[PDB]
């Protein structure tokens, strides 16, 4: 009908009316600096929606194109921009729509699918390009991430899902979604009612560009407003650290970890074997064919039939790790220990591996959260890599590309560090410019020996008390720390006299303890301004926060000046659990990558600890498991 094909030329198609051409002059400035009278085509609802902002918006394609167009992007500050895209993965979908939102000017829209002259979008490649004017973006990661593969390349941005968060100060997990995020802020509706119609078809229908553009356009006003909230509260150090964030992010999403398959298979291979050898050994020893094995209920039953008991002739009633722990003198028990560590190992990795492995490419491709967690300390998901254990056989799997050699570089009590700064301890920094190691410190107070006389035993001990005692647990929960996570078996007066020793000398560690213990503050705050409020006090978590805040701040830093600094080498970066950087870079530049990740990581690291100096290990790795 006439009726739904009223502007089906432009590849517009109607559904419900409420579209109306419309052609007016634009009083642009010209290259030469002149005012020059333009006519342009431009969209328009017929009943106007009761929201205020911007709704007027051009479709660009192969023949509706003008040359003039472009010059709206010249002599700005800042643009709105958003894309659509027909699917969710980056490398089995094609983006639909590109769109700008200038202020005081309609929305400029490219139909991806008909831009078949590569000379249409050079001012979007500009504008994307130059460094001197500000991207608006929300949930910027994914767009950086669809326009990263596609050959576009994007210095500036400023999303405002960072900003949102940043000022919420951590206070809930959900919302931040646009429709929240402006009914908090600008008090207006979206009406955002669709329900993620079609997008692979080419036509379009008027009520999903109406609400795209809207999605686009509302953006600068979000802007206009945000920005200067956030200039009162002093989060402008975070949220610039954070935004240059996303470019490192989007590039090592989309490099990924290839996987020796061959090796896997191997690997697979040897433990399927060492585990049914073991379910063999343990339906020996259970003496039970029909037994479940896996079953929690059947195997206590076993057991209780075995009637396996403790030192103190108690049986078991539960085999929790814990209480595995306490029984470990019966053959039996010991078996079906090590069917837990194998099976639980087996079905954590290996089976569960093959699922993620892209059959195209080869690769595994971690997803990386930045703001999800309330200490800012990156997370992975879908393949989960601070799951992935540290076991060297294992971690083997993971390996370069082809003619390619990794360069892992790491921290190493990069959090300590930061609590030395933080609290101004006198003996901590006194003893770090003398280049010497925390751990050896307490090591030697503890043992009241001189520094070449420590041995690895009382270097563990002090691993373990310095970890303990930093973060003010109380003196008894020491043994179940140093057994839950070394295995340790301190004695309580021995834990006692290491308490009192280590606050003895510490006068810093003491006093910042006192004073946030007295004050029972819900606010904290870290070097970069992070502020975050609890609903009510926690002395862990008070403590807990403004150092691993920190330890964040430094190592999302160094990312950022990594991004930079490898660009003339072309060298990618790759993944980054705890406090690892990992890079890729061909065998012809190894000397020079390895300098440039140290200076980096130095220059991030000195920035804002200003007393203490950090120091970088880097190790010329073949894989991730190397040698340590
Ligand atoms: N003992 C211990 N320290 C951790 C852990 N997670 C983080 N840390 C802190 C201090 C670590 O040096 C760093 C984690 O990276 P590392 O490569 O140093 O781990 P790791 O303690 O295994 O180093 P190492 O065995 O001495 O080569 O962040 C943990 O799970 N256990």
């Amino acid at each position: 009908d006439e009726i739904t094909k009223k502007y089906i030329k432009d590849n517009i198609i109607n559904v419900d009316d409420n579209i109306i051409k419309k052609k007016d002059i634009f009083k642009l400035k010209n290259e030469n600096n002149e005012i020059t009278e333009c006519a342009f085509e431009y969209f328009e609802s017929k009943k106007k929606f009761d929201d205020d902002i911007e709704s007027r918006f051009f479709i660009i394609n192969d023949n509706n194109y003008n040359e003039n167009i472009n010059l709206i992007y010249k002599d700005i500050k800042y643009c709105g921009l958003n894309i659509q895209t027909t699917g969710l993965e980056v490398f089995d979908e094609n983006i639909r729509l590109i769109q700008i939102a200038v202020e005081n000017y309609p929305v400029i829209i490219y139909d991806m699918f008909n831009i078949n002259k590569k000379d249409i979008l050079d001012g979007l490649r500009k504008v994307l390009e130059n460094k001197n004017i500000i991207k608006i973006i929300q949930n910027g990661k994914f767009d950086a991430k669809f326009l990263l593969h596609n050959n576009f390349k994007i210095e500036n941005i400023f999303d405002t899902y960072i900003a949102s968060k940043l000022l919420d100060k951590n206070k809930n997990m959900y919302g931040f979604k646009l429709n929240n995020i402006v009914e908090k802020y600008l008090n207006v509706i979206l009406d955002k009612q669709q329900q993620n119609s079609v997008w692979n078809n080419s036509l379009l229908n008027n009520n999903q560009l109406f609400y795209a553009a809207r999605d686009s356009s509302c953006l600068l006003k979000l802007y206009k407003k945000l920005k200067e909230e956030i200039k009162k509260e002093n989060l402008h150090i975070v949220n610039d650290i954070e935004n240059k964030c996303i470019l490192p992010i989007c590039d090592m999403e989309l490099n990924g970890i290839k996987v020796d398959l061959e090796n896997l298979q191997k690997s697979t291979n040897e433990i399927l074997n060492e585990l049914n050898i073991e379910k063999d050994n343990l339906k020996k020893k259970l003496k039970d064919e029909n037994i479940n094995v896996n079953s929690q209920q059947q195997v206590l039953k076993a057991l209780q039939k075995n009637n396996v008991r403790d030192i103190s002739n108690k049986l078991i009633e539960n085999t929790s790790d814990s209480n595995l722990k306490n029984f470990l003198n019966h053959e039996e028990i010991i078996s079906l220990r090590n069917y837990r560590r194998l099976y639980k190992l087996y079905s954590a990795f290996y089976l569960k591996l093959p699922l993620h492995i892209n059959t195209k490419t080869n690769k595994i491709h971690t997803t990386f959260n930045q703001l999800k967690t309330f200490s800012g300390r990156f997370s992975s998901e879908k393949p989960n890599l601070q799951q992935i254990p540290r076991q060297k056989n294992i971690r083997e799997i993971f390996i370069p590309n082809d003619n390619n050699i990794f360069i892992i570089a790491d921290f190493k009590q990069i959090e300590l560090k930061i609590a030395a700064e933080i609290t101004n301890d006198e003996i901590m920094l006194k003893a770090y410019n003398n280049n010497i190691d925390l751990h050896t410190l307490t090591a030697s107070i503890i043992t009241k020996k001189n520094i070449p006389d420590i041995n690895k035993e009382d270097r563990h001990i002090a691993k373990a008390i310095n970890f303990g005692l930093i973060y003010g647990m109380n003196y008894v929960n020491l043994k179940n720390y140093a057994n839950t996570y070394y295995g340790l078996n301190m004695s309580l007066d021995q834990c006692l006299y290491f308490y009192n020793s280590f606050f003895e000398h510490y006068k810093g560690i003491y006093k910042w303890h006192n004073q946030v213990k007295q004050k029972r503050a819900l606010q904290y705050s870290t070097l970069s301004n992070r502020k975050v409020i609890f609903p009510y006090f926690s002395f862990t978590k008070a403590l807990n926060y403004p150092v691993q805040g920190t330890c964040a701040d430094i190592l999302k830093l160094a990312l950022v000046d990594l991004y930079d600094n490898l660009k003339d080498i072309n060298g990618k970066i790759i993944l980054c659990v705890h406090d690892e950087i990992i890079i890729e870079v061909n065998k012809k530049f190894q000397e020079e990558a390895l300098k440039i990740l140290v200076q980096s990581m130095e220059n991030s690291a000195s920035y804002f600890l200003k007393k203490v100096k950090c120091e970088v290990s880097v190790k010329i790795a073949e894989n991730w498991g190397s040698k340590d």
